[PDB]
């Protein structure tokens, strides 16, 4: 995108894009719709040969010719075993891969919203498209095969914005599970949006330890297209009305429940003689609010007022014609004025993209999946949050923004909502973190990411949820907002190896034939008995999750931290910021690192002093900070 660059600190001045090389000779596996490669995201100007390491390949067509692939687009596989070409016909796959590492484009826009150079988060990294994801669905057996394939070839980091639809299935039943296990031991990391059914708990998805699990979040723009009533009165409002300017005048007003059949503004429900130059308001349902527009528009009027379900907006409504998106309460107050005033007017002023510091950014996003972690409360999820709220990247050629008969628009570059759009976000950083620290194992990328994320908004408050306007808490937001340039040197990490993981898998009572669907072995029935894991808790995880059985329990977990800062001789304090109603005690308090002891260990016990709290510990040195969230349950 054109602004999340900036939003996110990125600038070719200091930081992780110069350290990282922008991802230069990383190879993002992006597994989703597949891609439109006539696109010039896809451009490979100034670019090296590919190197003979990658072992993948581009699946040609009459529908995908052989030019379809560069030395950008390195890899283009389908994958259709579980129920054709890896062509992009939706838009999310070539939306989410440019997202991740799309090459630089000059005045990329939508019709003039959101307009400025799209880049790629690692703008130099190659793109290895592995298309899972069909009319039908994305079938588990063709995403673990995609997984394991991607391995093979080689790449550094699976972007997997796919995952299931509500509340997750346990891990054994879950490909990205598998795969993303597998993908350990070669030190690829596993980036995973956690879901779109927020905000109700439990629905967090893609939640094994050893995957990166991304959250959505806001950043500082609003597509804005306010409301002015003839009394004085002005309402904030929302569009991506891409046709010719409406007059800058008033024009009446009249409510589509007054002046029709229907509030709904259904297919001929307005009586024209009512709506004639009028704007008219319609209520949210039954159909698109794009096809509202198609409605007033027929029956002879100026605009539309469409008034959503919710006393929030979130940008995305591409009219066909003039109208603006306002919010329940703000349109409840258009609907009384226009039925109860002499003579009412209103105006729609389009002010375009806004920057600004009002309303605060970010705020987790309404629909965002939130924790707890369904199957093992002990463990934190999601780990992140990431822009995904009104992202501009590439869309397919084949893709209207709406299904409308009468939209036959055709865009490079659309602006899209989800937690698929945080994923590739935080992909795009775990490529540039890649290229500084080759030698750091997948947990030490992630960890790294988490123990500098950022909890605060733009304002100095608690990041806030949109769906409360309150403070949210670590099963919203993980460990707080991904923060590439502190990410980059984050001092300690919290390390872990396939081993720790098959550890997890005997904690949480799989049997040998479960722990045999991630090992690839028939492992013998007594496997377990080599593992002393004790509490899932216990896995060497960047955050704390704690599950109290009782009022007065005490529960104790181990960490283990390893020093990855330029001085081997440092020394670390623990700050302790406890939850409400529970006692935390860190054992020990100091940690000295030296080139003998470049790795140590610490416990922490939390003590019930009492329905869920929330907390943090960080350790500290004259330059770092190793920051945990502390979520508890009773
Ligand atoms: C292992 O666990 C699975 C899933 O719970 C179960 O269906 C299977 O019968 C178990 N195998 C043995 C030998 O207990």
């Amino acid at each position: 995108d054109t602004h999340t660059p900036e939003f996110l600190g990125d600038s070719s001045n200091s930081g992780l894009w110069p350290n990282g090389n922008y991802g230069e000779d990383i190879i993002i596996g992006v597994l989703d719709t597949g891609v439109w490669p006539e696109h010039p995201s896809f451009s490979d100007s100034d670019m090296s040969d590919i190197p003979s390491s990658w072992k993948g390949t581009c699946e040609t067509s009459d529908d995908f010719p052989a030019s379809s692939c560069n030395k950008k687009l390195i890899g283009a596989r389908a994958f259709s075993k579980g129920i054709d070409s890896p062509r992009d016909i939706n838009g999310h796959g070539t939306h989410t891969s440019t997202t991740a590492g799309g090459s630089k484009v000059q005045n990329a826009s939508f019709y003039g919203y959101a307009k400025g150079q799209a880049r790629g988060m690692a703008t130099k990294a190659r793109i290895a498209v592995y298309k899972v994801c069909w009319s039908a669905g994305c079938p588990d057996t063709d995403i673990l095969a995609a997984m394991n394939q991607a391995i093979e070839d080689g790449v550094h980091v699976i972007s997997m914005s796919v995952g299931p639809q509500g509340y997750s299935p346990d891990y054994y039943q879950e490909a990205s599970a598998i795969g993303a296990f597998n993908a350990v031991k070669y030190g690829i990391i596993v980036s995973c949006s956690a879901g779109n059914s927020g905000p109700k708990p439990l629905t967090a998805g893609n939640i094994s330890p050893w995957i990166l699990t991304v959250g959505a979040s806001t950043i500082d723009r609003e597509f804005r297209a306010d409301v002015v009533l003839g009394d004085g009165r002005t309402f904030k409002g929302s569009s991506l009305y891409t046709g010719e300017p409406l007059q800058d005048e008033f024009f009446p007003l009249v409510y589509a429940g007054y002046a029709g059949s229907s509030r709904f503004c259904t297919n001929g429900s307005l009586d024209s003689s009512k709506v004639q130059g009028k704007i008219v308001i319609c209520d949210n349902g039954i159909i698109s609010r794009e096809e509202k527009g198609n409605e007033v528009n027929r029956a002879g009027g100026a605009g539309m007022i469409d008034v959503t379900a919710e006393d929030f907006l979130r940008a995305g409504d591409a009219y066909l014609f003039p109208a603006t998106t306002v919010t329940l309460t703000d349109g409840y107050e258009i609907e009384y004025y226009s039925v109860t005033s002499q003579s009412p007017t209103a105006k729609i002023v389009f002010l375009g993209t806004v920057i600004g510091n009002s309303p605060p950014a970010p705020k987790v996003a309404s629909f965002s999946s939130r924790g707890p972690n369904l199957w093992t409360p002990q463990i934190l999820k999601p780990d992140v949050i990431a822009p995904g709220v009104a992202i501009l990247a590439g869309w397919s050629g084949a893709a209207h923004p709406t299904d409308l008969d009468n939209d036959d628009r055709i865009v490079q570059f659309w602006l899209d909502s989800g937690t698929s759009m945080a994923c590739p976000h935080v992909s795009g950083i775990v490529a540039l973190l890649r290229k500084a620290h080759p030698s750091w194992s997948a947990a030490a990328i992630k960890s790294a990411l988490m123990t500098t994320a950022y909890n605060l908004d733009n304002s100095g408050e608690t990041i806030t949820d949109v769906a409360t306007s309150n403070a949210s808490t670590p099963f919203d937001r993980g460990a707080g907002h991904v923060h590439p340039d502190s990410a980059l040197d984050p001092g300690l990490v919290y390390d872990s190896d396939t081993e720790d993981y098959v550890s997890f898998l005997c904690a949480i009572g799989y049997n040998s034939t479960l722990i045999g669907i991630f090992t690839g072995e028939v492992p013998p029935s007594d496997i377990c008995d080599n593992y002393k894991l004790g509490s899932p808790g216990n896995l060497n995880y960047p955050s704390f999750s704690v599950a109290f059985e009782g009022d007065t329990s005490n529960v104790t977990y181990k960490r283990t931290v390893t020093n990855v800062g330029s001085s081997s001789d440092v020394v670390y304090r623990v700050k302790v910021n406890a939850p409400p109603s529970v006692d935390v005690s860190v054992s020990p308090s100091s940690l000295v690192f030296s080139k003998e002891n470049p790795s140590l260990s610490y416990e922490i016990t939390f003590t019930s002093t009492l329905a869920q709290s929330f907390g943090s510990i960080e350790w500290s040195d004259g330059t770092h900070s190793v920051r945990s969230p502390i979520a508890i349950d009773w």
